[PDB]
């Protein structure tokens, strides 16, 4: 089968796991464990990082026969193309391209805060900026059932993850935006998704590694 | 014409400015200036940030007729589709996907170092990791004239910019990798590119804002 490698956390891999499941892909995972503080041992991965034939070794990685991929968005795009989950028009492509990138920025902002030793004092300033982020997603989606338009695309997998993550962080953050709450429900309502969420493989939390100040255990 | 919005520095926008020239695009740029310390006034952008009708306001932005794009990578892909500078086979698409994302990683690394108050302390250690970074681009490229294959694609402009920036930071970094030096020369050799580099519109430095510890003026 295909092989997915990543840490034994949700991290930035959720969308891939979700996409593999929604597609009925035959895959096996390799979930690498990181030790606890203070050394945070990474040996399980480091022992093989340069032994898998990857061009730019990293986690996550996807091995599909002869094809070896790294960079989470590249993996998302490989599986999208294989299953026709890319935009079909120029308008759908542009919306997908922007959301892919926007998701990574809002993911980077969360990471920055959750790895900061000054987390508890930084937190208040971060919470103030949430409503603006959610507003932009809300206005972007509008009345469409999905981010790219009329049909589910690989970018709905990205968007679901980051909205979900922010919602775990600040549970009241979507109260003001009904179309976002509805989007989450719709996504989770997808049969393959609904199924997966009750499976032994589902890994919602922790989000971050042991080094983080939040969702780290 | 098209409008490219960004700060009056090279930043992360060199690939876009270079692709606009390579494609003989009809464009004008709005180069916003940031005030000096202590406040580093951003008002020139901030007064119009939410009045341009951008979905997710940011810099750079591209206005092309009725289309308004943000996210540098989304601007690059939009131009590539526009001008047929994408990969044409699955193989080339995967190569492009990986590079695009790899370049961003390598950029974020340089950025993180450059905006660290402790830059001088940190530099020496950073320099030791360059060779390994350069070696992966070297082996990836191999004997190919361009990163995705036989034809120039948008990812070449991305690759050019990050190898150029690493070379400014450490002038000896490419000596061990002739294929990378040859690539820089081949890229710079593209006719429209040569002409641009001698023009009044070229902006190779500074790379960063005044907030940075290197290439900040
Ligand atoms: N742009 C690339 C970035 C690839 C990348 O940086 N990989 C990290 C793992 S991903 C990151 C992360 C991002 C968000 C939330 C959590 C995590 C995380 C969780 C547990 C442990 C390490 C992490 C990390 O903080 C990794 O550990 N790499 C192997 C190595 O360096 O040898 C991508 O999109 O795919
Ligand atoms: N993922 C996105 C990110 C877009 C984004 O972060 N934009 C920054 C400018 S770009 C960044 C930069 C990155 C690399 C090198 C230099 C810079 C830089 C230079 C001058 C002044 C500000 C910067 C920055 O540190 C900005 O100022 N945004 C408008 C605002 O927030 O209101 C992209 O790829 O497009």
């Amino acid at each position: 089968p295909m092989i997915l490698g990543y840490w034994n956390v949700r991290g930035l891999t959720h969308p891939i796991r979700l996409l593999l499941e929604y597609t009925d892909s035959s895959y096996e995972e390799k979930r690498y464990a990181m030790g606890d503080a203070p050394d945070y041992d990474r040996s399980q991965w480091l022992n093989e990082k340069f032994k898998l034939g990857l061009d730019f070794p990293n986690l996550p990685y996807l091995i599909d026969g002869s094809r070896k991929i790294t960079q989470s968005n590249a993996i998302m795009r490989y599986l999208a193309r294989k299953h026709h989950l890319c935009g079909e028009t120029e308008e759908e492509r542009i919306r997908a391209d922007i959301v892919e990138n926007q998701v990574m920025d809002n993911r980077m902002q969360l990471i920055m805060l959750c790895y900061n030793p000054d987390f508890e004092k930084q937190k208040p300033e971060f919470l103030k900026t949430i409503p603006e982020k959610m507003k932009l997603y809300s206005e972007f989606l509008g009345k469409r059932p999905w981010f790219a338009g009329d049909k589910v695309t690989y970018v709905d997998f990205l968007a679901y993850d980051i909205l979900d993550q922010y919602h775990i962080f600040e549970p009241k953050c979507l109260d003001a935006f009904p179309n976002l709450k509805d989007f989450l429900a719709r996504f989770e309502g997808l049969k393959k998704i609904s199924a997966y969420m009750k499976s032994s493989r589902y890994l919602s939390t922790p989000i971050f590694s042991k080094l983080a100040q939040w969702s780290n255990k």
